[PDB]
DNA sequence: AAATATCGTTAT
DNA sequence: ATAACGATATTT
């Protein structure tokens, strides 16, 4: 977050995360209204944080070797269509799938 | 160099 | 409005 002059990546703090979870319980998916309550956040930032990190359906367990194996197979099947591929991974979104491909492609020496 | 949450931008 | 994906910045 904020500085280092202003960081070009502003990370959500644990407190903002708590805030966001409350705002969603209160306003649902009205991202503009939600973001109005965050002085340094816009609608896009709140939506992304919720959808990919805070939503109760998101997995916070490490990637398993079975999941990795599925990813290599699904990418042979679908190519770089991350949103489609993420359908097959309960608790993971396209954001997670495309990050994981970088890491997997490293292990495979690609 | 590697890992990964965030951001620029386009297409839906 | 927001889903989608490349690409980046930050930290290790």
């Amino acid at each position: 977050v904020q500085v280092n002059k202003a960081a070009k990546k502003q990370k959500f703090t644990p407190e903002e995360d708590e805030m966001l979870k409350r705002a969603v319980a209160q306003h649902g998916s009205d991202w503009k209204m939600i973001a109005a309550t965050f002085p340094n956040r816009n609608a896009r930032q709140c939506r992304d944080r919720w959808k990919n990190y805070l939503a109760p359906s998101i997995s916070h367990t490490p990637w398993t070797a079975e999941e990795d194996a599925l990813l290599v197979q699904k990418i042979q099947e679908y190519g770089r269509q991350w949103a489609i591929i993420a359908k097959f991974f309960p608790g993971r979104t396209d954001i997670h799938i495309k990050n994981r491909w970088v890491t997997i492609s490293n292990k495979l020496g690609i």
